[PDB]
RNA sequence: GGUUUCUCUUCAGAUCGCAUAAAUCUUUCGCCUUUUACUAAAGAUUUCCGUGGAGAGGAACAACCCAAUUUUUUGAGGCCUUGCAAGGCU
């Protein structure tokens, strides 16, 4: 923002240079991929081989 | 003999990747009723999004000029004495 309203463009809504933004989020579900993966196999193996009697 | 393009196997040393996530455990910290979810540094171990080398198979596109000094175009041949060799010669 700082770098992109400088001069005449004055400070007001329509800055649109998204690539840095869009970047972090990229790396979040690089992460969050096989966490979800693993949990959500534990939600549907919980809904469809039962609970299982004996546990951990 | 080539190039391009898919699948599989194997080995990864290289900033394996001029980029960068998550989880688990152990230490120290911050949160302060308990547990999720957490705060932030160190170390260890995994997962995930990508990469490189090598090999095998399939498919597609192209093709079976120096003879005149310093070297290589000659100072080249002939005589005498001693035990071919040495020397004196022309
Ligand atoms: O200049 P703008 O494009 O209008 O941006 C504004 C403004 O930015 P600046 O004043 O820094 O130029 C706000 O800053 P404050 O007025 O609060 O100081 C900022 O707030 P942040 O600095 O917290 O981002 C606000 O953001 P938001 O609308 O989320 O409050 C943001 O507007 P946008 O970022 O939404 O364009």
């Amino acid at each position: 923002y700082y770098r992109f309203n400088t001069g005449p463009v004055g400070k007001g809504p329509g800055c649109g240079f998204w690539a840095a933004g869009w970047r972090v989020w990229l790396f979040f579900m690089r992460g969050i991929t096989p966490l979800l993966e693993r949990w959500l196999g534990n939600l549907l193996a919980r809904q469809f081989e039962g609970r299982h009697s004996k546990g951990v």
